[PDB]
């Protein structure tokens, strides 16, 4: 297995580890095998890990987004598809959370996070955690119980990142 140049993250379980941090600026000093963008459906990333996961790209992962769209169509909510990196890791696993606000099965997050266990180590955000409206430390309980492989989040709100890290898991 690879080694990897992740530093300054706090364990929480045997697989699981966490950081105050921007999940670009990790995959830009990191350039992981794998980073996890918090999608929707469409792969439209208009915002939040999305927005600024692409927009570091140049808006590549867009193009190559919309791509793939055309020829599949949309991803099932819970569902995924690997993509390039582009500068920022080798692949992308766009993975779709629940839009828990627009009625989504939050039960749908623990598919979410399923598809994690197919690759051995993720740089990776809180699903639906943002402005899909699941609860964060939902989001982090379910990673915990769901995940086996090895995942490193990055948490970009301080004030989330503090409250996270002194709950029970
Ligand atoms: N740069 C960042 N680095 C790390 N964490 C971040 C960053 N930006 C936001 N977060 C946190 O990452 C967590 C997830 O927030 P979200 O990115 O909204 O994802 P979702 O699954 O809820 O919504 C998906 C939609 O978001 C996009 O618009 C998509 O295109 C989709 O339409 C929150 O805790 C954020 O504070």
């Amino acid at each position: 297995s690879m080694v990897n140049s992740f530093s300054g993250y706090l364990k929480l379980t045997d697989n699981v580890y966490i950081k105050n941090a921007d999940i670009v600026e990790e995959a830009k000093k990191v350039k992981p095998t794998v980073v996890v963008n918090a999608a929707n459906v469409y792969l439209k990333h208009g915002g939040g890990v999305a927005g600024a996961l692409n927009k570091a790209t140049n808006n590549a992962m867009q193009v190559e987004s919309d791509d793939y769209i055309a020829t599949n169509g949309p991803l099932k909510v819970g569902g995924s598809c690997v993509l390039s990196g582009h500068n920022l890791a080798k692949h992308c696993l766009h993975v779709v959370g629940p839009n828990v606000n627009k009625g989504e099965d939050i039960q749908l997050l623990k598919s979410a996070y399923e598809n994690f266990n197919q690759h051995e180590v993720l740089l990776a955000p809180l699903l639906s955690a943002g402005i899909f409206g699941a609860d964060p430390i939902h989001s982090l309980r379910v990673c915990v119980d769901t995940v086996r492989t090895n995942v490193y989040l990055a948490v970009f709100d301080k004030n989330l990142y503090d409250k996270l890290v002194s709950s029970f898991l």
